[PDB]
């Protein structure tokens, strides 16, 4: 007798029926989610028929590009609260006559709808401190009130998901361990010596050790973004937002980084002298190559191509070719939308840091043209495909955030390359325009004689190479 009696929607929110202005499936594509209100999507969320992992993962890490962490925990203690359908009239005859009514339908609602939602409730619960415990790190009321609400729930079945619920945040609130399965190569210096942080710079740091702590850097950078913040926050990026500050903190440093290589080519106006750092970048990339670093490649890729250094035919015409080779090879990474780039990616061996710009393209690419919401009978519903798609692509970034470089930390530097502000108090088209202003400065537009500078650097130009000593 498959369709139950369930309480009336007035008491319980959830039992309002299916209809075009609330819920929509793919199809042609489990009945898969196109559209649908907040409602119906908690509903299926936590749907009494079946099991849906997979809708439970996306919807975790997506939901907050329509709904705030607190609503979500409101719609599930609603959702978890179900009010039993008052006896009918048959029943209600019986109650009056002394008798027990059999109560087959109000038996069954318990066990077909009652315990599978509650039971779905405390699995999304579950679910989410394990999987986004950082939820509940930025409000520490939410952690509250679903503490609270776990306590709450009574009965021997349901109590074991208390206590797995109860498990997982007491080890999130408990936590870095880290294991070198090698022993790390020794700490490169060159003209800086050992602490002396005030001589740091791009050539008076070894090549190699620049290499390593940019790895270092940038692979704890990458393994910090949570896919749920790359969810409907792509057009933000740079702003200050909640559910998005490793992702800042990723996008600022690939533009700190890349900008001041830049700026160490242009405002190095002597022509041997930037000569020495083209080719000093070109060493840091080919080092950042065996240590399976592509952003770190691709940073320095997107400054060699930058309009104030692409255009600087004198510098580039003293480089050696195998040199030039390397960086030229390196570009061919890009092309056809990262065409080579996924191919090494892919065949590649771990640690790696996996180039992270390419998300964010394709992500606006996806969101791109992609409503927020579909309108049926005047009605809004969320448009729940568009979280799916990103979902997908953030699926990926995870595979690649499990291997730590067999490589020491080293602080001073470590710091160094945190604190780079190559822009100082400028934004950064002003900036780049100021950059591509010094380029013609330094190399003029061919009628314009080629001057010359007076050197800046007292220390060798020479590199001390890319091998180890
Ligand atoms: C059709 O566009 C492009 C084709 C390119 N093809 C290749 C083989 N490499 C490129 N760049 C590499 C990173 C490079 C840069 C510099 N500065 C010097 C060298 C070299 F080693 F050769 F000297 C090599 C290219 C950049 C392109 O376009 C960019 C610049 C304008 O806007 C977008």
């Amino acid at each position: 007798e498959e369709q139950m009696r369930l309480p009336s929607a007035d008491v319980y929110r959830f039992a309002e029926p299916d209809s075009e202005e609330n819920i929509i499936f793919e199809e042609n594509m489990i009945p898969i989610i196109k559209a649908g209100t907040v409602i119906k999507l908690i509903e299926r969320l936590t749907y009494h028929m079946y099991a849906d992992p997979n809708f439970v993962r996306t919807f975790l890490t997506t939901y907050r590009s329509f709904c705030k962490p607190q609503e979500l925990l409101s719609l599930i203690i609603e959702r978890f609260e179900i009010p039993e359908p008052e006896p009918t009239e048959a029943d209600r005859i019986a109650i009056e006559n002394g008798d027990q009514p059999l109560s087959a339908e109000l038996k069954r609602f318990r066990k077909e709808y009652i315990q599978p939602v509650q039971l779905r409730v405390l699995n999304v619960c579950r679910h989410w401190v394990e999987h986004h415990f950082y939820d509940f790190e930025r409000d520490a009321y939410l952690l509250q009130r679903m503490e609270e609400f776990i306590g709450t729930v009574r009965g021997k079945a349901m109590k074991k998901w208390v206590e797995s619920i109860t498990k997982i945040i007491q080890r999130k609130k408990i936590a870095h361990n880290i294991t070198f399965q090698s022993s790390p190569p020794t700490v490169e210096w060159h003209i800086s010596r050992p602490g002396h942080i005030e001589t740091f710079d791009l050539l008076t740091l070894h090549p190699i050790e620049i290499a390593r702590q940019l790895t270092l850097l940038e692979s704890d950078l990458y393994r910090a973004v949570q896919p749920s913040e790359l969810v409907g926050s792509v057009w933000t990026k740079e702003d200050k937002e909640i559910n998005s500050p490793n992702l800042l903190k990723m996008i600022r440093h690939t533009t700190n980084l890349t900008l001041w290589f830049e700026k160490c080519i242009v405002e190095t106006e002597n022509l041997e002298e930037r000569v020495a750092v083209v080719s000093r970048i070109i060493e840091i990339l080919q080092v950042f190559q065996e240590l399976n670093n592509f952003n770190g490649v691709l940073e320095v890729v997107s400054a060699m191509n930058s309009s104030p250094v692409y255009r600087l035919d004198h510098t580039f015409e003293q480089i050696p070719s195998r040199q030039k080779k390397i960086l030229e090879e390196a570009h061919e990474l890009s092309e056809d939308h990262y065409k080579k780039y996924l191919a090494k990616l892919r065949s590649i061996n771990p640690p790696c840091v996996p180039f992270f710009g390419i998300y964010l393209t394709n992500i606006l690419k996806t969101e791109e043209g992609n409503p927020e919401v579909l309108k049926r009978h005047g009605k809004e519903l969320i448009n729940f495909s568009k979280r799916r798609k990103v979902a997908e692509i953030t699926g990926e970034i995870q595979q690649y955030q499990n291997q730590p470089y067999c490589l020491r930390v080293e602080s001073d530097i470590k710091r160094f390359f945190e604190n780079l502000n190559p822009m100082g108090n400028s934004m950064e088209k002003e900036f780049t325009d100021y950059l591509f202003n010094k380029s013609l400065e330094i190399e003029p537009r061919n009628p314009k004689p080629l001057p010359r500078f007076p050197k800046k650097y007292s220390y060798p130009l020479k590199s001390p190479g890319v091998r180890p000593s």
